[PDB]
């Protein structure tokens, strides 16, 4: 049923969605605090992406496990487009990068790049929700139907963004362009994000999937 | 920047490299124990001839050799992954590292971190079957590897990378001509472009296990100067 909304309806749906920016509450200590706190509101989020919630919560978990960090990045990238050579990981907490230094380059350049690009805000949250879909999707007759139902969803979230730039009066030329140009970022992003990932591993603080679970305050029948 | 998308085809089609064979060497006969051996010189031998390829890619070569080699760094192992699994796409449940060198799932059961990186590789491999990949969105896709993975890590710079994304433009645009002119939709074209490309973060996330994997041989990957010394050929 969310596979009947139109471009317009979705793009309104995943506004509508938006989470706060939180404040910041050793600047590793805060990082992490910070972190913590927004994945609650990240789980919040993801629940009202149109075809999120029609997933078995097994899957749900398993999206978000696999891509909450790239989430987290790409709202801190975001929200630090208007600060060059800064990352507004809140709104008391600008750093440049004198204050590791390899991944927060590379989170500036992609600052940097959505800038150069003039990212929109309707553009920008059908990219985390592609990251939402996308991130875990490479991993049963079952498993076989949440598939197709997340490259339907994918689909729709393409046709949404090919919707905007229209919108926005772009050529065809244009538009096919401006939406490869934003996906191959999203690689870049999954690669910000293997690199945070694996010093968190390394620390032997990653998300259980208990505890996205219970943030995913399951239905009681 | 000059060339049609029918152009670009022909020329990524031209410089493909050819498929490579594990050694027939009756003294080195294959074992669990000769395995990592084996893929390693099979890498090594691919790479030079990855080399050769990359100068072929319209633009590339446009390039400082200091990016040039910067871009290499960055993407030969996606490159080799990505090769791996259009030779293994029509071999369900198999990676088809040589003809000659066909693995399943319990052969890679061997080596520690192993399996998990090659289940990745399989799921790939399933999901450009089920796309139907074809060949000429093959070198599309490889070749965008090529020039997107470095290029997020000065006058000189901003020029090497305003170029970059021009190719890349390009490329996008061969890709949806292919596209057009087999007969899909608009909507189609569009939804199978973001198909194509979402792959690349899936290739990329399995480039790093894969580059985890192999700094825990403790051995194997390409220095920065190794690979300068490889494009930096003489006339
Ligand atoms: C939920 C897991 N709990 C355990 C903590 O895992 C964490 C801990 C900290 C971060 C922060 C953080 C916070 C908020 C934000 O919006 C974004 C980020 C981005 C991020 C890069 C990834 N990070 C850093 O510090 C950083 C920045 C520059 C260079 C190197 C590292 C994310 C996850
Ligand atoms: C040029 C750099 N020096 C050489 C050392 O790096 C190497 C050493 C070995 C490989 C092989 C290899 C060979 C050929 C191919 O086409 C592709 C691959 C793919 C690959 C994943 C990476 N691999 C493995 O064994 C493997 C497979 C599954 C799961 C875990 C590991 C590649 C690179």
């Amino acid at each position: 049923l969310a596979l009947s909304l139109t471009a317009d309806q979705m793009v309104s749906a995943l506004l509508d969605a938006e989470p706060p920016i939180l404040y910041s509450e050793s600047m590793m200590g805060l990082l992490t605090n910070l972190a913590d706190r927004e994945l609650v509101h990240m789980i919040n989020w993801a629940k009202r992406v149109p075809g999120f919630v029609d997933l078995t919560l097994h899957d749900q978990v398993h999206l978000l496990e696999s891509a909450w960090l790239e989430i987290l990045m790409i709202g801190l990238v975001w929200r630090s487009m208007e600060h060059p050579g800064k990352l507004l990981f809140a709104p008391n907490l600008l750093l440049d990068r004198n204050q590791m230094v390899e991944i927060f380059d590379m989170l500036l350049a992609t600052s940097s790049r959505f800038r150069m690009m003039n990212l929109q805000g309707e553009e920008f949250v059908c990219l985390k929700s592609i990251i939402l879909l996308n991130s875990g999707v490479y991993t049963t007759l079952k498993s076989l139907e949440e598939k197709d139902h997340i490259h339907r969803v994918l689909d729709k979230i393409t046709d949404t963004l090919i919707h905007l730039m229209a919108k926005a009066g772009l050529t065809l030329q244009q538009q096919h362009q401006r939406l490869a140009q934003l996906l191959l970022i999203l690689s870049h992003i999954r690669h910000m994000s293997n690199k945070g990932m694996e010093h968190l591993y390394s620390m032997k603080v990653v998300p259980s999937y208990d505890l996205l679970l219970e943030m995913l305050d399951a239905h009681r029948l």
